């Protein structure tokens, strides 16, 4: 009984936790598209937040088993829970690393607009939001859905990953910055299989 309250804010623990993750890549774009090092320099101290937030609702979930150990379905969110806050640190990990590498981009002009990253951290800000809401509440529809969306991101890699390979195959200079690009879009596609991750998860822990 005394155990509703505590989980129920836990799970908006989670959802508070993965606002921030989606803020940080947002941020993070931002700083990378308007070169701005100030922002970036944000979006890294930032991480500080989201570590403790991973470490609060880990502490959270251990107290909520010592004190009342649940069962059935119950464990099962908490243990899911815990699980899943580890991914979403990684998640909002990868996002220090884009604005890490904005920082770097920022020692000479754009190369390129930067559209691709853009239309992958979109989606990624959507799938993140989701692959969560999908956890804590359950709708395997919406899971489903995400999975099916990290192929989108897939092909816009696949797809820079060419675009990216023009410039050197036509230019020895450019190198240097379609080289920390490459990386930068390598972050956002790990953002998706975090998030795909969860949403597997959730397919899992669901109809049990």
């Amino acid at each position: 009984m005394k155990l509703f309250k505590e989980l129920e804010e836990t799970k908006e623990q989670v959802i508070k936790m993965a606002k921030l993750v989606q803020e940080a890549i947002d941020k993070a774009t931002e700083a990378l598209n308007k070169q701005n090092v100030e922002l970036a320099e944000e979006v890294i101290k930032g991480d500080d937040t989201i570590d403790l937030l991973e470490v609060d609702i880990e502490r959270r979930c251990i107290r909520m088993i010592a004190l009342y150990q649940p069962e059935a379905g119950d464990l099962r969110m908490i243990m899911g829970i815990y699980k899943i806050v580890s991914d979403l640190e990684r998640m909002g990990d990868e996002a220090e690393n884009i604005a890490e590498r904005a920082i770097l981009l920022a020692e000479e002009p754009p190369l390129k607009p930067y559209v691709n990253i853009n239309f992958m951290s979109e989606i990624v800000k959507e799938m993140v939001n989701d692959s969560v809401i999908s956890f804590i509440q359950q709708d395997t529809l919406l899971a489903k859905k995400v999975i099916e969306k990290d192929d989108t991101v897939d092909e816009l890699y696949h797809q820079l990953e060419r675009e990216l390979m023009t410039y050197v195959l036509e230019d020895p200079r450019n190198i240097k910055r379609a080289m920390h690009l490459s990386f930068v879009a390598r972050h956002y596609e790990r953002i998706a299989d975090h998030a795909e991750n969860v949403a597997e998860a959730a397919i899992y822990l669901s109809e049990g």
